[PDB]
DNA sequence: CCGACTCGCATCAGC
DNA sequence: GCTGATGCGA
DNA sequence: GTCGG
């Protein structure tokens, strides 16, 4: 928390550039700066001191000087006051509403939560569910509740087919004391890079979790990726638990390690590692690490028997999940 | 300076 | 219908 | 917005 004011400012600027300006490289630039400063173990006293960190440049350094001097950033103070910016920033907080839809809605005069409720007719299915659970999706998940959810998911999967392996990833696997959502990596021996010998492998699981009233809604669903909503059961006379977002990714069993690396993250950690892989002549996705040939075209998948094998190829020391929270 | 900065699903445009 | 782009998301 | 080359 040494530099919370600064990292908050950069995050707000990042969000502005994504949601309002639609400038995703600026969003990523601010995100990278905020991350590098967040792990900096000194209380930053100057923009010049910050500029020594990779990803902090001259423009961010100047903003840090303004913020250190005054506790504020004029540029943000005015963004906070501009009506369309603030309306756009709000609407993108609904799952399924991005910068595009948010601006179109603001264009048609839909700019408040009440406006959206009045105009449910104009939302696609994802957006309608995001609106329904807007309040619940603001609440974080205590790790203790993550553990109960894990119990349910693992046991329910076992009951569909004992050969399923389900792994909770994301911030949970990084050891976070609370999470924004639950991410589940799924594998089954009938689904490898070489063949899919059983159909419906993800569907069967979604169905089982629906039938025990754990999964309550679906935002998107295909053959390998589910995105929806779930809820812990509550005890007699207790208030219901908040509804929670859940993502499930079925990964070819032989590609578990690249999959678990991807799904564990963080997002920024993945972004940095994939970028470093490129510097080193490889490309990494959730399935494989491949070398880049003399012309920048991916070659054949290299053998991988461990998360560390991936770190090895790109000449990074192994980092435990808990140390990947960038 | 200047080019560069992985993929799944839903939806749409075009045919 | 399919294919490719875009939006939104992990 | 940043930065390797
Ligand atoms: N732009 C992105 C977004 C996500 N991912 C991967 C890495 C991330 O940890 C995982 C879960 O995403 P989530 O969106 O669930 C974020 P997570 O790290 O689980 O933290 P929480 O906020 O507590 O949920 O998906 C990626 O590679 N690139
Ligand atoms: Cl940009
Ligand atoms: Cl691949
Ligand atoms: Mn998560
Ligand atoms: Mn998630
Ligand atoms: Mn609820
Ligand atoms: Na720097
Ligand atoms: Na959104």
């Amino acid at each position: 928390t040494l530099n919370g004011g600064i990292t908050d400012m950069l995050t707000e600027l990042a969000n502005f550039e994504k949601n309002v300006s639609q400038a995703i490289h600026k969003y990523n630039a601010y995100r990278k700066a905020a991350s590098v400063i967040a792990k900096y173990p000194h209380k930053i006293k100057s923009g010049a001191e910050a500029k020594k960190l990779p990803g902090v440049g001259t423009k961010i350094a100047e903003k840090i000087d303004e913020f250190l001097a005054t506790g504020k950033l004029r540029k943000l103070e005015k963004i906070r006051q501009d009506d369309t910016s603030s309306s756009i920033n709000f609407l993108t907080r609904v799952s399924g509403i991005g910068p595009s839809a948010a601006r179109k809605f603001v264009d048609e005069g839909i700019k408040t939560l009440e406006d959206l409720r009045k105009n449910e007719d104009k939302l696609n299915h994802h957006q309608r569910i995001g609106l329904k659970y807007f309040g619940d999706f603001e609440k974080r998940i205590p790790r203790e509740e993550m553990l109960q959810m894990q119990d349910i998911v693992l046991n329910e999967v076992k009951k569909v087919d004992s050969e399923y392996i389900a792994t909770v990833c994301g911030s949970f696997r990084r050891g976070a004391e609370s999470s924004g959502d639950m991410d589940v990596l799924l594998t089954h021996p009938s689904f490898t890079s070489e063949s899919t010998k059983q159909p419906k492998l993800l569907h069967q699981v979604v169905e089982q979790l629906q039938k025990v009233h754990f999964i309550t809604d679906t935002l998107s669903k295909g053959e390998t990726k589910f995105m929806g909503v779930c809820q812990l059961p509550s005890k007699n006379d207790e208030k219901e638990y908040p509804h929670r977002r859940i993502d499930i990714r079925l990964i070819p069993k032989d590609q578990y390690y690249c999959g678990v690396l991807y799904f564990t993250g963080s997002d920024i950690f993945n972004k940095n590692m994939r970028a470093h892989a490129l510097e080193k002549g490889f490309t990494i996705n959730e399935y494989t690490i491949r070398p880049l040939g003399v012309t920048g075209v991916a070659g054949e998948p290299l053998p991988v028997d461990s998360e560390k094998d991936i770190f090895d190829y790109i000449q990074w020391k192994y980092r435990e999940p808990k140390d990947r929270s960038e």
